[PDB]
């Protein structure tokens, strides 16, 4: 078997020069290929244009080849973060390839000619986010780091203490929305289905041509209204107001680019009530309706020039209105200015573990009115806010766990959904219509509503219930469906579910299914006695559930397991969710210092190694990945991840100690003896040598670095640099 490490850029491609080797040396003791395949941007773009290059200069296209290895039980793939380009990343690194000798060609600027918009539709599968969408065949196990849980209890962090007096609520609308006006429907056949929206006129307007659904598939359709939403949040405004707590508002503006902008408009057309009443005609026609922040109202307000006082009103909108959640109260930015500024995953359980408060213009703490519009999720957090208003903050020393298993693959659900939403336009109906004719899902619509179609397919139902089963087996912790009976969407799940749970063993497991306000009570319950509950959940739910458990748990989300169990069997493990860390890698251009924790990468590797135990057979991969954890463990337990200082321990240094204690524990292990073996010299070595490496790998730091490159290093100068003491190369490469 063989696992392959994606090589990528900036800082995680710098620590792969040093860990690597590694990692291959270690892999072979149990008959494991360790090989690297190029993902970086600039390896990316010289796959796409192979035909300007000399046969010497060309790439083979490592992504596409990547995606196939998904589709096989083959795959065992190890994901670290990587650029998603920019257009100015992309022209920087187009241009510094150009300087080394390889032809490509300029991103054009405005195509004209059939070469040049094909130039540019090549270019444009190149930058943005091109590389996930390809490599997650599959659903979603994502964990609380053991290693990591267990240096919290030693030294946890800061939970804000709690009043029974605290006035912070989430507030969220009763009828009306997404999750009461949604209808589902379970496709009998393959259908090729039509969107139509009839006006009382009888004026039809497609608004999608064509949609390919497959037998088996979810489909549902849904509603948000408009005037309920506007009636709703005047009241809440009001509600902020007379219970002098701070107004605030939590969407996913960036993920939901099409539902959740409009939603924020009304927000800030509802606390701006008075100044809508009078202007609003105005700045509609003129576009300033919100749905881009108060920031971009303001802005535009100058080009207006009736807009002196019109800027006179929104100042004093804001002096009479509740007092508003604050962004950045230096600049003076609230949670109306920006509406990607406060996202709710994050935003929602960064409160509670503020004692529930949100920061007022004084930059003081304050309780908070929480608005969620959409009533489908609210009730998580809800639940979570009276359980601490009784019971205190979560105390991280003691708390169990609760991991998620998300319903993911395909765009599942409501991450989808982004063309299939439209803002209507005219009071009528909208409808699914099969090809046949029939009217498969229909509702009523008025002018400004928001209505939405979502898709989940019946084979990633299946994984993600065979996935739910194989974590509860292995962990041995219960597993919880979080579907909601109130849901139409929910209760085809839950059918599906009890269907499918059926062709599983779960004889000596404990499953069931609960809404999500009991499931996140019963968990909660759980894990304020020190247990564990996994959560199994959609995708919506995956993304919020994996913020809020871990930020409670271990005080960020940042450093987690990931795991996608491929559709064909294999396994992908992601190390990290970040970027790649540009100011790491000047700092080693100015001096040396690598300040990457590789943390996530040792954690990845040993899930990787356990893969190849549980479904390959591997015996050996077991007693490497059980070896690995313990290593880990006191890698954090000395606190020998890497400072932020030169001069101070960095990421080579994390990679030798690292090394140091999985020998150790593989020369201590009884479990293989041949592998005791193995390791025991490879322990000496490194034990005997450890002061001196460690003072080199102190020693190599201080000064100007030349990589040759920056989109596209040397590697001659990044195998210098990264490797550079031999004591320690030379135990490395002879194991
Ligand atoms: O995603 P994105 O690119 O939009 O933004 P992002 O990854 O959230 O932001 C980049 C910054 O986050 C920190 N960071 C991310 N990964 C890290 C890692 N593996 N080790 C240490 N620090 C890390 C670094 O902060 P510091 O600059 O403070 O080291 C880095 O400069
Ligand atoms: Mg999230």
């Amino acid at each position: 078997a063989k696992i392959i490490w994606t090589r990528t850029d900036e800082a995680p491609l710098l620590a792969t020069y040093s860990l690597k080797p590694v990692v291959e040396a270690f892999a072979a003791t149990a008959g494991i290929e360790v090989e690297t395949r190029d993902i970086s941007l600039a390896g990316r773009i010289l796959a796409q244009f192979p035909e300007r290059l000399t046969e010497d200069q060309k790439v083979g296209n490592a992504l596409a080849e990547l995606g196939e290895l998904a589709k096989t039980p083959e795959a065992n793939i190890i994901k670290l973060p990587n650029i998603s380009a920019s257009v100015p990343q992309l022209k920087a690194a187009i241009k510094e390839l150009q300087d080394q000798g390889y032809d490509i060609p300029e991103l054009p600027d405005n195509a004209t000619t059939d070469e040049e918009k094909d130039i540019l539709a090549r270019y444009n599968a190149v930058k943005g986010s091109a590389v996930n969408p390809v490599l997650r065949e599959g659903n979603s196990d994502r964990r609380a780091p053991i290693a990591v849980k267990n240096f919290v209890k030693k030294f946890p962090h800061r939970m804000g203490e709690w009043s029974a007096d605290s006035k912070t609520n989430v507030a969220t609308m009763d009828a009306n929305d997404f999750r009461h006006n949604e209808k589902s429907i379970i496709l009998d056949a393959a259908d090729e289905v039509q969107i139509k929206h009839i006006a009382a006129d009888g004026t039809e307007t497609i608004l999608k041509d064509s949609l390919k659904l497959l037998e088996g598939e979810v489909l549902d359709g849904t509603v948000l209204s408009a005037k309920a939403l506007d009636a709703f949040l005047l009241e809440q405004v009001a509600r902020a107001k007379a219970e002098g707590i701070l107004f605030s508002a939590h969407l996913k503006a960036t993920m939901m680019k099409v539902s959740d902008p409009i939603i924020f408009g009304h927000v800030v057309r509802a606390y701006f009530a008075d100044v809508f009443a009078q202007y609003g005609e105005q700045l509609l026609a003129a576009g300033l309706n919100g749905e881009n922040g108060l920031a971009a109202i303001l802005s535009g307000l100058e080009s207006l020039d009736n807009g002196e006082e019109i800027k006179a009103a929104f100042e004093k909108g804001l002096e009479d209105g509740p007092d508003l959640a604050m962004v950045n109260s230096a600049r003076g930015i609230t949670n109306l200015h920006v509406p990607s500024d406060v996202i709710v995953d994050a935003s929602m359980p960064a409160m509670i573990r503020t004692s529930g408060h949100m920061w007022n213009k004084d930059d003081q703490e304050q309780d908070t009115l929480a608005i969620i519009p959409d009533s489908s999720y609210a009730g998580v957090y809800q639940t979570v806010i009276e359980d601490c208003r009784k019971n205190g903050a979560f105390d991280p020393t003691t708390m169990g766990t609760v991991p998620n298993v998300g319903l993911m693959a395909q765009k599942a659900e409501e991450y989808g959904s982004h063309d299939k939403t439209f803002r209507i336009e005219a009071d009528g109906v909208v409808q699914v219509v099969s090809s046949n004719g029939d009217v498969l899902i229909e509702h009523d619509v008025e002018a400004n509503d928001i209505w939405r179609a979502c898709q989940v397919k019946d084979a990633p139902i299946q994984d993600w219930v065979k996935l739910a089963v194989t974590r509860s087996r292995l962990s041995g912790m219960p597993a919880v469906f979080w579907l909601d009976p109130e849901r139409a969407h929910d209760r085809n799940l839950a059918s599906l579910v009890e269907k499918y749970l059926a062709d599983h063993d779960t004889e000596g497991l404990d499953i069931q299914i609960l809404s999500p306000v009991e499931a996140t009570q019963l968990s909660i319950d759980r894990i304020r006695r020190g247990e564990d509950t996994i959560s199994v959940t959609g995708n919506v739910l995956r993304d919020y559930n994996t913020d809020l458990f871990p930020i409670l748990e271990l005080g960020t989300s940042a450093k987690m397991l990931s795991v996608v169990p491929l559709m064909a069997g294999g396994g992908l493990f992601e190390t990290g969710a970040g970027g790649s860390a540009p100011k790491h890698v000047q700092q080693v251009q100015e001096e040396n210092h690598l300040r990457w924790d590789s943390l996530g990468e040792f954690l990845a590797l040993a899930e990787s190694f356990r893969h190849e135990l549980n479904n390959n057979g591997n015996t050996k991969a077991g007693v490497l990945a059980d070896a690995l954890d313990k290593a880990t463990e006191k890698l954090l337990n000395e606190e020998k991840s890497p400072s932020r200082k030169v001069g101070e321990i960095d990421n080579r240094g994390s990679h030798f100690w690292l090394t140091k204690f999985w020998a150790d524990e593989l020369a201590a292990q009884t479990e293989d003896a041949d592998l005791a073996a193995t390791f025991a010299p490879v322990a000496e070595a490194l034990n005997t040598g450890a002061a001196d490496i460690d003072a080199a790998l102190l020693a190599v730091q201080g000064g100007a670095t030349d990589l040759g490159g920056y989109y596209s290093p040397n590697e001659e100068k990044l195998t210098n640099i990264m490797r550079p003491v031999a004591q320690f190369n030379e135990i490395v490469d002879a194991l």
